[PDB]
């Protein structure tokens, strides 16, 4: 499935290069600019624990997700890759528990030690 195939051809975007992050991008977006931290950012999301067992979508809220980044709002891994997007580019990242929710997790919805996937689209990002 689509987290194998992180796995297996996904670049990792973490600056230890500790695989903490994989990245592949689904299809390309439009333009040279990607967000700047500070920016507001407007993405679709759908993501699960790697095992399946809960599954989130901004689809499921009817509207897209809003975040600014780099701005304690989100996960680690979150902060790295959404950071590297363009303007209307899907990518899949798989990720590592440290750079989700670590050894505490978020009980119940998130158990200890969980690695996350998640396909993410950016919709847009202004400046703040
Ligand atoms: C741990 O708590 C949650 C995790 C996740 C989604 C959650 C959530 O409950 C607050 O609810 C959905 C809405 C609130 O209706 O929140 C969206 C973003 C929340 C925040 O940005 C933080 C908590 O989420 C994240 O940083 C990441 C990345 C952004 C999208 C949400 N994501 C999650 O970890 C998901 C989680 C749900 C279970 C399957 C794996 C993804």
């Amino acid at each position: 499935g689509a987290p194998a195939t992180v796995t297996e051809q996904g670049e990792d975007i973490t600056s230890k290069k500790d695989r903490g992050v994989l990245k592949i991008v689904k299809r390309v977006g439009n333009g040279e600019e990607t967000p700047m931290i500070g920016d507001k950012v407007y993405v679709h999301y759908k993501g699960k624990l790697s095992n399946g067992k809960k599954f989130d979508s901004s689809h499921d809220r009817n509207e897209p997700f809003v975040f600014s980044l780099g701005k304690g709002q989100v996960i680690k891994a979150w902060d790295i890759g959404v950071a590297t997007m363009k303007k209307g580019e899907i990518a899949h990242l798989l990720i590592k528990p440290e750079y989700a929710y670590g050894s505490a997790g978020s009980l119940p919805k998130i158990p200890s030690n969980a690695t996350l996937f998640f396909e993410i689209e950016l919709l847009d990002f202004k400046g703040e």
